[PDB]
DNA sequence: GCCGCTTGGG
DNA sequence: CCCAAGCGGC
C-alpha cells in the first residue's frame, strides 16, 4: 500500500503512541503515520491513539480512499472516521 | 484440568505424532495423553493423529468423562470419538 | 521450565 | 530488516 495513513484494531496491545507516549491497548481503535524506513527498505507505522492521532493536525478529505485499512472497521467506526476527518 | 486425554483440532502443524512420528497437521484431529511434569507446575501431551492414538493401547470407556475438550468438538468428530472408543 | 517459530513493533 | 514477545511443542 502507497497510502500515508491506516487504521486498524490494535494488534497488540505494545505499541507506543508517538504524541503521549502511553500504550495502546490491544483490539482498540489506532492510526498511523506511514513513513519510510531508516533500518530497511519498506513502510513502518507510526501509531497513536485515534483521539492522539486527530490532535496533531491532518487534512484527509476522503479517508476510505487515503487511509489504508478503512474499509475492514465496523461500520460503527468507519462513520466515526469520516465524522471526525470531516470535522 | 485433571483429565488423562485431550483432544482438539491441532492448533500448529508441528508437533510429531508419537506413535507413527509423522506431522500432526494444523487443524486435524488430534489426541493426547497428558502427563505432568516433574520439571514444572504444568501438563505435557503427548500427541497422536486420531487413528495412531488408538494403536498404541491407549483406550476409552467414556469420551465425555475422560477426554478434555471432547464436548467443544464439531459434532461429527464427537460421534467418531465416541464410535472409536466403544470400538 | 526451555526454545524455536511466528507475529508484531520499529 | 532486527528484535522481542507470544504461542506452541515438549
Ligand atoms: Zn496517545
Ligand atoms: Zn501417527
Amino acid at each position: 500500500s502507497d497510502k500515508l495513513y491506516r487504521v486498524e484494531y490494535a494488534k497488540s496491545g505494545r505499541a507506543s503512541c508517538k504524541k503521549c507516549s502511553e500504550s495502546i491497548p490491544k483490539d482498540s481503535l489506532r492510526m498511523a503515520i506511514m513513513v519510510q524506513s531508516p533500518m530497511f527498505d519498506g513502510k513502518v507505522p507510526h501509531w497513536y491513539h485515534f483521539s492522539c492521532f486527530w490532535k496533531v493536525g491532518h487534512s484527509i478529505r476522503h479517508p476510505d480512499v487515503e487511509v489504508d485499512g478503512f474499509s475492514e472497521l465496523r461500520w460503527d467506526d468507519q462513520q466515526k472516521v469520516k465524522k471526525t476527518a470531516e470535522a
